C-alpha cells in the first residue's frame, strides 16, 4: 500500500519537479534577457555615468 | 486520485510558469527599452553632467 | 512486518530522493542560466561600473 502510493509520489514529484523547473527557467529567460536588452541598449559609458552620478 | 490531480497541477503550473514568464519578460522589454531610449537620446556627456 | 514496510520506505525515499533532486536541479538550471544571460548580456565593464557606483 505505502510502496505504490509513494512510488507514485515519486512520479508526481518528478512532474512537480519539471513544473517548478521550467517555471523558474523561463521566468529566468524573461528577466535575464529583459536586463540584457536594458543594459545593451543603454551602453557601457551611459550606464557607467548613470551609476557614477556622484562627485 | 492524488496522482492525477497533481500531475495536472504539473500542467497547470507549467501554464502559470509561462504566464509569469512572459509577464515579466515583456514588462522587462518595456522598462529596459524605455531607459534605452531615455539614456540614448540623453547622450554620454549630457547624462554625465546631469549626474 | 517492519522489514517489508521499511524496505518500501527505502524505495519510496529513493523516489522522494529523485523528486527533490530534479526539483532543485532544474530550479538551479533556471536561476543559474537566468543570471548567466543577465551578466553576459550586461558585459564585464558594464556590471563593473554598475557595482562600482561609488567615488
Amino acid at each position: 500500500r505505502v510502496k505504490k502510493v509513494r512510488e507514485m509520489e515519486l512520479i508526481y514529484a518528478r512532474a512537480q519537479l519539471e513544473l517548478e523547473v521550467s517555471k523558474a527557467q523561463q521566468l529566468a529567460n524573461v528577466e535575464a534577457k529583459k536586463f540584457k536588452e536594458m543594459t545593451e541598449a543603454l551602453g557601457p559609458g551611459t550606464i557607467r555615468d548613470l551609476a557614477v552620478a556622484g562627485p
